[PDB]
RNA sequence: GAAACUUAAAACCGUGUUGCACUGCAACCCGGAAUUCUUGCACGUCG
């Protein structure tokens, strides 16, 4: 991609999710919507009609 | 016997509280039942 070696840095961070003190943890709304993916797709990858 | 008013004049009047004492009062819960709940991945796309 310009050959051009570019080297590039970190700019930018993303942050993971933490308490209200900073220890980090998961929430039970992330973990909930992928349960409402494996029923959801246990019912249309084995058999639809 | 025929002829001459027991008449005249005079307030049933004057004074005087339907007045004195007396609680529309005593007792009585605007009280008993009721979830601001049900569904929702901070995620997708890379010459």
């Amino acid at each position: 991609s310009r050959m051009t070696r570019k080297k590039l840095t970190l700019n930018e961070i993303h942050a993971f999710i933490k308490d209200p003190l900073g220890r980090p943890y998961v929430p039970g709304s992330t973990v909930k919507g992928m349960l409402r993916s494996i029923y959801l797709q246990s019912l249309v990858h084995k058999r639809t009609a």
